C-alpha cells in the first residue's frame, strides 16, 4: 500500500547510521588532522549513536514488521529496551557534553594536569553516567515491561522521571549552554579582532607622525592592545605544544613595542624600532589567530545544526511519552501509541543525521569519508 515506500524507509535509516556513521568513528581515529576533543566526543557519541543502530534498531524493524507481537524470547525484553535508553542516553549525553566543556573553556581560563586524555577521561563520565542512568530498566526489568504483548516500556514512572533524566533536562542544558557560548565566543572576536585595528591604527600614526611625544602617547596603547589579544588567545582545550609558540610570539612581538617604547629615553629611531611591519613574526600572529577565530565560528554552525537536528526530532518521541501516562485518562492510546510509534523513527534517524552534518560542513571529514568509501587509507 502507501506503507510499502515506508516499509524498507527504516531499512535505510539502519544502513546509514550503520555505515556512515562509523566512517566518522573511522575517519577521527584514522587522520592525524581530527584529533581533537570536541571532534573526539563525536567518535565517542558516533560509537553510541552506531551501536544503537546495530542493536536496538534491528529490532524495531522485526517488532514493526510482526504487527508490533513481540517475537523474540520474554526474558529478552527488557534488554533490548535497556540498551536502547542507554545508548540514546548515551547519545545526548555526549551532545551535551560537548556544551558544558566548551562553555567551560570561555569561563575558566586555564596548567593541563592531564593531557589529550581529557576527553578520554571526561568520555567515560559521560558513558558511565549514562549506564548509571539505565540501571533501571534491568533493575526492574524481571511484567511491567509488556503492554497488551508488546515489548514496550510500560513503567509510568520511569517514562515519566527517564524522559526529563535522558531527555529534557540533557537537551536544556545544553541548549543554554551553546547559545551562552555563541554570544560569549562571538563577544571574544570582535573583542580580540578590534585589537589588531587598534595595533595597525596606532602603528599607522607612528609611522607618520613627527613629534616625539606624539609617538609616546601613541605608542603606549600598543603595548596594551597587544597585552588584551595576549591575555585573550582562544582556548579552541589548551594544548601544549601550540599556547608556547603564541607566547613567544606574543613576548617576541612584545619586544618591537617594549624596545619602540624605550627608544621615551629619545624618535630618530622610535619610528623605525617599532617598524614590525617589517617582522615575519607580526605577520603570523594575525594569520593564525584569525583562522583559529574561523575555526571556531564554523564548528559552532555545525554543532549548532547538530544539537538542533537531535533536539528536534527526539522531541515528539518524548513529548507524547510523557503524554501517554500524563494524559492516561483522557487520550486514547491507541492513538498515543500509533504516534509513539512513529515518533521513534523520527527520533531513530537524528543518528544518521550527524555524518551528513561534517561532509556538509567540514572539509576534512568530506575527504576522508570518500577516501574510506574509495578504501583509500
Ligand atoms: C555495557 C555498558 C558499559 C554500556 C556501554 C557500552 C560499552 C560497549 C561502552 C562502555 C565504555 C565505552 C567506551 C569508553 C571509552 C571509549 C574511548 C573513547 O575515546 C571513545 C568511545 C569508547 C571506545 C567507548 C565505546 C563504547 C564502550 C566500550
Ligand atoms: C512534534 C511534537 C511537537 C509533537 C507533540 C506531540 C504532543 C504534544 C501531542 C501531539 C499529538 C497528541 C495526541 C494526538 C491525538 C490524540 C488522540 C485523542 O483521542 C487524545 C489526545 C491525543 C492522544 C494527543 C495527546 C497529545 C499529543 C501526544
Ligand atoms: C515503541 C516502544 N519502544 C521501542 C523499544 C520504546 O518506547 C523505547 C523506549 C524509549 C524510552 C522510554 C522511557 C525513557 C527513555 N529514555 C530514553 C528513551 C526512553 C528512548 C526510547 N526508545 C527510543 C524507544
Ligand atoms: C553497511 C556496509 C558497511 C560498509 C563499510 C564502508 C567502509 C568499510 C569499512 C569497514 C567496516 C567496519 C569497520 C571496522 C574496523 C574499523 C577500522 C578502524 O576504525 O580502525
Ligand atoms: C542541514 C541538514 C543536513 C542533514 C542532511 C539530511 C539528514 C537527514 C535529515 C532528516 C531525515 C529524517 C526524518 C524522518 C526520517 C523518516 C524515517
Amino acid at each position: 500500500q502507501e506503507k510499502n515506500w515506508s516499509a524498507l524507509l527504516t531499512a535505510v535509516v539502519i544502513i546509514l547510521t550503520i555505515a556512515g556513521n562509523i566512517l566518522v568513528i573511522m575517519a577521527v581515529s584514522l587522520e592525524k588532522k581530527l584529533q581533537n576533543a570536541t571532534n573526539y566526543f563525536l567518535m565517542s557519541l558516533a560509537i553510541a549513536d552506531m551501536l544503537l543502530g546495530f542493536l536496538v534498531m534491528p529490532v524495531s524493524m522485526l517488532t514493526i514488521l510482526y504487527g508490533y507481537r513481540w517475537p523474540l524470547p520474554s526474558k529478552l525484553c527488557a534488554v533490548w529496551i535497556y540498551l536502547d535508553v542507554l545508548f540514546s542516553t548515551a547519545s545526548i549525553m555526549h551532545l551535551c557534553a560537548i556544551s558544558l566543556d566548551r562553555y567551560v573553556a570561555i569561563q575558566n581560563p586555564i596548567s593541563r594536569f592531564n593531557s589529550r586524555t581529557k576527553a578520554f577521561l571526561k568520555i567515560i563520565a559521560v558513558w558511565t553516567i549514562s549506564v548509571g542512568i539505565s540501571m533501571p530498566i534491568p533493575v526492574f526489568g524481571l511484567s511491567k515491561v509488556f503492554k497488551e504483548g508488546s515489548c514496550l516500556l510500560a513503567d509510568d514512572n520511569f517514562v515519566l522521571i527517564g524522559s526529563f533524566v535522558s531527555f529534557f533536562i540533557p537537551a536544556t542544558i545544553m541548549v543554554i549552554t551553546y547559545f551562552l557560548t555563541i554570544k560569549s565566543l562571538q563577544k571574544e572576536a570582535a573583542d580580540l579582532e578590534d585589537n589588531w585595528e587598534t595595533l595597525n591604527d596606532n602603528l599607522k600614526v607612528i609611522e607618520k607622525a613627527d613629534n616625539a611625544a606624539q609617538v609616546k602617547d601613541a605608542l603606549t596603547k600598543m603595548r596594551a592592545a597587544a597585552l588584551d589579544a595576549q591575555k585573550a588567545t582562544p582556548p579552541k582545550e589548551d594544548k601544549s605544544p601550540d599556547s608556547p609558540e603564541m607566547k613567544d610570539f606574543r613576548h617576541g612581538f612584545d619586544i618591537l613595542v617594549g624596545q619602540i617604547d624605550d627608544a621615551k629615553l629619545a624618535k630618530e629611531a622610535q619610528a623605525a624600532a617599532e617598524q614590525l611591519k617589517t617582522t615575519r613574526n607580526a605577520y603570523i600572529q594575525k594569520y593564525l589567530t584569525m583562522q583559529s577565530i574561523s575555526n571556531e565560528q564554523k564548528a559552532c554552525k555545525v554543532l549548532g545544526i547538530v544539537f538542533f537536528l537531535f533536539v528536534v526530532m527526539w522531541c515528539p518521541f518524548f513529548i507524547t511519552n510523557i503524554m501517554a501516562v500524563i494524559c492516561k485518562e483522557s487520550c486514547n492510546e491507541d492513538v498515543i501509541g500509533a504516534l509513539l510509534n512513529v515518533f521513534v523513527w523520527i527520533g531513530y534517524a537524528s543518528s544518521a543525521v550527524n555524518p551528513l552534518v561534517y561532509t556538509l560542513f567540514n572539509k576534512t571529514y568530506r575527504s576522508a569519508f570518500s577516501r574510506y568509501i574509495q578504501c583509500q587509507y
